[PDB]
């Protein structure tokens, strides 16, 4: 669907920019203004989450103990568990994606950057496939952008 593809583009762009520090100039495409606004929202709100929850993020990264691609496969089990537990909302979705960026930065640091794209795919899979009903009900990325109104 466009929801999956839109979500993948936003999340992948955010993780790549976080990991590399570089901004992608290629147009978003279909939901341009909204996708661009969603990415900007992740930049601002996600920075806040990474900073304000740095202690937990650093501790979690240590727990995952990522050395290679095999460890990146193993964290998908943890991701789907922790995220699926309890009630979802945009705050938890930002935590999911912001932590993804935090992990992606680590992957850059250890020179295993090729895992960033599959990680973004994994995050998108868990978000869109498992919470489709909630996302649709809450107006998808339009809803996300309006909720935070950065
Ligand atoms: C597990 C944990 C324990 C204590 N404090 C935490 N933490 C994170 C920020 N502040 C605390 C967290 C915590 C750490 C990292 C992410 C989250 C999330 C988002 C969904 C899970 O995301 C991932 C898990 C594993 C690997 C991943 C790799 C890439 C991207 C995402 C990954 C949550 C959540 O869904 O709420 N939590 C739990 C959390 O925030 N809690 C705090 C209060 N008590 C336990 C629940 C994560
Ligand atoms: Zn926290
Ligand atoms: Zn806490």
């Amino acid at each position: 669907s466009e929801l999956y593809r839109q979500s993948l583009e936003i999340i992948s762009r955010y993780l790549r920019e976080q990991a590399t520090g570089a901004k992608d100039t290629k147009p978003m495409g279909r939901s341009g203004a909204t996708s661009r606004k969603a990415l900007e929202t992740l930049r601002r709100v996600g920075d806040g989450v990474q900073r304000n929850h740095e202690t937990a993020f650093q501790g979690m990264l240590r727990k995952l103990d990522i050395k290679n691609e095999d460890d990146v496969k193993s964290l998908s089990r943890v991701m789907i568990h922790v995220f699926s537990d309890g009630v979802t909302n945009w705050g938890r979705i930002v935590t999911l994606i912001s932590f993804g960026a935090f992990v992606a930065k680590h992957l850059k640091t250890i020179n295993q950057e090729s895992c960033i794209e599959p990680l973004a795919e994994s995050i998108t899979d868990v978000l869109v496939r498992t919470k489709r009903d909630w996302l649709v009900k809450q107006r998808g990325w339009d809803g996300f952008v309006e909720f935070f109104h950065v």
